RNA sequence: AAGUAUAAUUUGUAAUUCUAAAGUAUAUUUAUAUUUUUAGUAGGUAAAUGAAAAGUAUAAAUGGAUAUAACUUAAUAUU
């Protein structure tokens, strides 16, 4: 919908230099060609898929000393980036926040052994939003019968 | 993620339908009784090629040689 989407689009900009030490162009070639190919899913059906609009410079791109044009009020600044320590649990999150296939979770757990002892409760959120997709229906079938896929799909 | 989604309704929302529990009672059987596993009496036996001691006469007054075609005939009675 073309409701609550900007209508413009301002830049970047990069208030300081994240590192002292320039690289190469060989260097941001190297390391750019190895961003332009990731994977998606996480289970046998798992496909290396492109990646549309990789940046010119990876190490620049976004882990510190760019200001993200997403400010709101007048006198708001763009927030700068900051180090990376000093945003809360980050480290935590890259090991668990990841498309996390129900089947493996539980593998995990059974085993137990967790990357992060946080995917426990990544786990105990996936069985009730599965369990509430079966407690939805049967607060519908009760109104009324509401018969699964037996309608024409699409045109 | 701090249970927001496979519906109905609406131009699009909103509001309102709806928001998961379910057991015992009635959902124990009949048997006896009836149409065909038997004897007793008759009565050769296990199923289809008739019987005449009276003309086959010495026999002459009470001898049954009464032994029997359902479609073509002949005559007669009917409806
Ligand atoms: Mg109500």
């Amino acid at each position: 919908k073309r409701t609550g989407k900007p209508a413009d689009t301002p830049d970047y900009k990069q208030v300081y230099l994240p590192y002292d030490a320039a690289p190469t162009e060989r260097e941001l070639e190297r390391e750019r060609r190895r961003f332009k190919q990731a994977y998606h899913g996480r289970m046998e059906h798992r496909k290396l898929v492109e990646v549309k609009e990789v940046p010119l410079n990876v190490y620049t791109y976004g882990k510190e000393g760019m200001s993200l044009p997403i400010a709101i009020f007048k006198d708001q600044k763009d927030p700068v980036i900051g180090p990376e320590w000093t945003y809360p649990g980050i480290y935590e999150n890259k090991i668990a926040a990841q498309h996390w296939y129900t089947e493996e979770l539980f593998d995990k757990e059974s085993k137990e052994a967790f990357e992060s002892p946080w995917q426990q409760q990544i786990l105990d959120n996936q069985v009730k939003r599965r369990m509430a997709k079966v407690m939805f229906r049967m607060r519908q079938v009760n109104m009324k019968a509401v018969d699964l896929f037996q309608k024409e799909r699409g045109s």
